[PDB]
Order: structure tokens, then sequence, then C-alpha cells
């Protein structure tokens, strides 16, 4: 009939770096049934059991798998796993899968809502990602070798044969480049504008071993262990402070660009959006989503419109932080 989802976890009483690669959390392969999807965070924690190995975890779960793995800090944990639940989980059984389809979220929502996991396109996961190719093309979740072999190419160009911060301002640019020009369907705003520009920034902040104090920057060995493998490197140590995002901003100000999408199904057609969401107008991002899950559940009552409301707090409790405060919309009232 349902759960009652508590509030999401606080940030872990230890903060500092340790050992997450450690005996108690050793990468196992796939067995029948175990879902990944296009998040190689998720999808290590997964295969590292520091989430269901199945792929399939409550958002209290994930939160907290986030932070011990990776040090993922504790606001930008509720921001990511909340918006990911709302849009794509079960808020009934208060399960998330982290790809695609499957019956261990148990009973469907009624739709238009799917609870068909993060591998669910338009809304949260998009286009010009680093290792996954865009949707258009048939597959939003699977490792891309060629685009690893870009992503190694363009670490060679302006990296040192390593990924920083720097290689990840040109990559971006470029990726968009790339699905301006080959893909017709290509949107880039919204969510998706937003979390492109983390994303590029996690593989220095979180996969480059904690030990590491200076000159942050990640191996092509690294990189594919976690990227292709979903594996933890040999004996890795987590980042040495919560940490998301740092750096995004001048991932950005490399190749300054404005949210948007190719027009009317053809590609080297690129419209600015300017009702987007941007990095100056956070509070769009939330009342755009806000909007999404309306439409997603246009008249839940009982348990769904219970645990509606509470995510929907839970997600503000973080966005309220990270975006420097927005005012809490009330879609389905009160308790
Ligand atoms: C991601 O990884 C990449 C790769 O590891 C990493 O890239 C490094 O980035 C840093 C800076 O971001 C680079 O270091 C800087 O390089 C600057 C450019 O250097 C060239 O030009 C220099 C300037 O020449 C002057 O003088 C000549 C006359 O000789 C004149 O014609 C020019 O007009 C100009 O006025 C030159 O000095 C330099 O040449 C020396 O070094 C090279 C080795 O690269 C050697 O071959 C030469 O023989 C010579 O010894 C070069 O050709 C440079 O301007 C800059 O200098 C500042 O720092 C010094 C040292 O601290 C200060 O004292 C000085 O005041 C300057 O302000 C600096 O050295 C580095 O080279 C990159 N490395 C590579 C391999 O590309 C990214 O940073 C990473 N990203 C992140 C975020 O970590
Ligand atoms: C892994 O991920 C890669 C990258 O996303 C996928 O490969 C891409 O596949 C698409 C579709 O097959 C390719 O797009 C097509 O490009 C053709 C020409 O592009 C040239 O220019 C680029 C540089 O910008 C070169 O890199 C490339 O080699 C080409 O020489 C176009 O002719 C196609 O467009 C036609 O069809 C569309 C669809 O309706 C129309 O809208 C167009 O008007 C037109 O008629 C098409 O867009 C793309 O180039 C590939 N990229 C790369 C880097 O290879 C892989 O599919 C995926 N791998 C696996 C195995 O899944
Ligand atoms: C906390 C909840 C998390 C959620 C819900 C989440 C969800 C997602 C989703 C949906 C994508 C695909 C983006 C797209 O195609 O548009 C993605 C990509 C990514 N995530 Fe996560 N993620 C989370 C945490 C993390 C953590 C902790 C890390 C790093 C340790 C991480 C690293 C990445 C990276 C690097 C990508 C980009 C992959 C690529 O482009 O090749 N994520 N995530
Ligand atoms: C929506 C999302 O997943 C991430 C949002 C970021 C956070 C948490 C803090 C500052 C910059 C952003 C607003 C892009
Ligand atoms: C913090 C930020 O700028 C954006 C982050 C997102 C990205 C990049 C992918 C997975 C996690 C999020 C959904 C938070
Ligand atoms: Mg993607």
């Amino acid at each position: 009939q349902g759960v009652d989802p508590p509030p999401p976890p606080g940030p872990p009483s230890f903060t500092g770096t340790k050992l997450v690669n450690d005996a108690d959390h050793p990468w196992q392969p796939l067995r029948e049934g175990d879902i990944r999807g296009p998040c190689p965070g998720l999808n290590t924690l997964a295969s590292h059991g520091y989430l269901p190995r199945d792929g399939v975890a409550t958002p209290a779960q994930i939160i907290t798998a986030t932070q011990e793995g990776f040090n993922f800090e504790n606001n930008a944990a509720i921001v990511a796993t909340y918006l990911g639940h709302l849009l794509n989980g079960n808020l009934v059984t208060d399960l998330l899968s982290i790809g695609g389809a499957t019956p261990k979220t148990g009973p469907p929502p009624p739709p238009p809502a799917h609870a068909g996991g993060l591998n669910v396109h338009g809304t949260f996961e998009g286009d010009a990602g680093m290792t996954r190719a865009d949707e258009f093309f048939g597959d939003n979740h699977s490792f891309n070798q060629t685009l690893f072999d870009k992503f190694v190419d363009f670490s060679n160009r302006y990296g040192g044969g390593f990924y920083n911060l720097t290689v990840a301002g040109e990559l971006r640019y470029s990726r968009i480049q790339d699905s301006i020009a080959t893909n017709p369907e290509f949107q880039f705003k919204n969510v998706r504008f937003i979390t492109a520009y983390g994303e590029t920034v996690f593989p220095i902040n979180l996969f480059v071993d904690g030990r590491v104090t200076t000159d942050r920057k990640l191996s092509m060995e690294d990189a594919a262990s976690i990227f292709r493998d979903m594996r933890f490197p040999d004996d890795f140590h987590r980042s040495a402070v919560p940490a998301s995002n740092e750096g995004a901003d001048q991932v950005l100000a490399a190749h300054p660009w404005v949210p948007g999408g190719n027009a009317d199904n053809q590609v080297n057609n690129y419209v600015e959006d300017p009702d987007s969401a941007d990095f100056t107008h956070l509070c769009r991002l939330y009342e755009f989503v806000v909007g999404s899950v309306q439409e997603l559940y246009p008249n839940p009552t009982g348990i769904l419109r219970r645990n509606l409301i509470k995510n929907l707090h839970y997600w503000w409790t973080g966005v309220n932080v990270a975006f420097g405060g927005c005012d809490e919309l009330f879609p389905y009232g009160q308790l």
C-alpha cells in the first residue's frame, strides 16, 4: 500500500578522506535484473555495494551512498536525488531505478507518471554528455567508446594526457557543437543546461583521489575504470572535503553559452531560450520542475499525494540553500 518517506540524511559525521574501495565494498559483476544507467557515480556505488547491487534504492540510500562513497556534499546530494526521484521514481514505494524500467520499483504510478528511472529523457537526463550519446541516436545510458576516445583526445590536447578543469571547459563546448551539428532534437535548456556544467567537474572533484591535494587531474585509466567499468580505482580514497560542482563557473566562462536548442527538427539551427533557467536565474529551474511534476501528477490523492508533498518539501530544503533562496511552492497544498 506504501511507505512513509523519511527526511533526507544530513552530512556524514566524518567528512575527511578515507579508503572507499575496501573489503566490505568489493566490485562485483552484474547479475540478471541488475540495473545500471547514465550516472557513473551511482553505477560505481551500486557495483561496489554502497547502493543495493540491483541498482534500485531509496532517496535516503542514494544520499548516504554518494556521501560515504565520494563525499558528495549533502545539499547537492539532496538536490540531485529528489529531482531524480520526483521525476523518475516511485513515490509510493519510495524507490528509484538508477537506470531504466524495472518491476523492482513496485506497482507503477498513474500515467503520465512512469517511475521509469534516470534513463528517462527530456526533463532530467539530456544531451551533450561526456561518455553517453544523445537519446536521439538510440542509447542515452550506455558507455560509448567513441565519446570516451574524444575525452582522451581532449585530455591529451589540453591537460597533458589528464582530465583537468581546462579540458572540461574545452570538452563541454565541443560536445555542444557535436550535438548542434548532428542532433536535430538537440535541447540544452532548463535542468540540462545547469547539470551539464556540474557533470564536467565531478570527475575532477570526486573521481580524483582525495590524497591528491594539488594539481587535481584524472588519469585516463581511472576515468575508464569508473565511466566504463563502474569500478573504483585500486585503493581509491574519496575527496578530503564534501564537494560537488566547484569550478563549473570557470567551465562556462571558458566558452560562454546560452540555454536553447535546435529548432524545427533541423541541425545547425540553435535558437536561444530566454525563459530557461541559467546560472543567474536558478529559481526558474525549481519552478520548471514543480511544473513538470504537476504534469506527471495532475490530480493525486491518498498516500501518493502525501508522499508527493513530503518529497517536494525535502527537495525544496536542498534547493533553498543551493539556489540561494527560492519561494517554496505548494501545488498540492499541505499535509
Ligand atoms: C591542465 O593541464 C595542463 C597541462 O598540464 C595545464 O597547463 C599548464 O598551464 C600553465 C598555465 O595555465 C602553463 O604555465 C604557463 O605557461 C605560460 C605560457 O608559456 C609559454 O610562453 C611563456 C612566455 O614567454 C614570454 O617570453 C618570450 C621570450 O622568451 C616572448 O617571446 C613571449 O612573448 C612572452 O612574453 C614562456 O615563458 C614559456 O617558455 C618557457 O617554458 C617552456 C615550457 O612550457 C619552455 O619550453 C621554454 O623554453 C621556456 O622555459 C612558454 O613557451 C607562461 O606564460 C606562464 O608563465 C607564468 O608562470 C611563471 C612560472 O610560475 C611566472 O614566473 C610568470 O610570471 C608567468 O606569469 C606559465 O609558465 C603550463 O605550461 C601548462 N602546461 C602545459 C604542458 O601545457 C593546465 O594549467 C591545467 N589546468 C588546470 C586548471 O590545472
Ligand atoms: C556513440 O556516440 C557517437 C557520437 O554521438 C555516435 O555516432 C554519431 O552518429 C551520428 C548518427 O549516426 C552521426 O551523425 C551523422 O553525421 C553525418 C555527417 O557528420 C559528419 O560530421 C561530423 C563532425 O561534425 C563527423 O564527426 C562525422 O564523421 C561526419 O563526417 C550526417 O550526414 C547525419 O545527418 C543526417 O541525418 C540526420 C538524422 O535525421 C538529419 O537530421 C541530417 O539532416 C542528415 O540528413 C548524422 O547527423 C555522428 O557524426 C556520429 N558521431 C561520431 C563522432 O562518430 C555513435 O552512434 C555511438 N556509438 C554506438 C556504437 O552506439
Ligand atoms: C546524488 C544523486 C545523483 C543523481 C540522481 C545523478 C543523476 C545523474 C543523471 C541523470 C545523469 C545523466 C545526465 C544526462 O544525461 O543528462 C548523471 C550524469 C553524471 N553523474 Fe550523476 N547523479 C547523482 C550523483 C552523482 C555523483 C555523486 C557523481 C560523482 C561521483 C556523479 C557523477 C556524474 C557524472 C560524471 C555524470 C556525467 C556522465 C557523462 O556525461 O558521461 N553523479 N547523473
Ligand atoms: C540542479 C542540480 O542538479 C544542481 C544544481 C547546482 C547546485 C546544486 C549548486 C550551484 C549550481 C547549481 C545550481 C547548478
Ligand atoms: C551540482 C551541479 O552543478 C549539478 C549536478 C548534477 C549533475 C551534474 C549530475 C548528477 C548530479 C546533479 C543532478 C546534481
Ligand atoms: Mg546524457
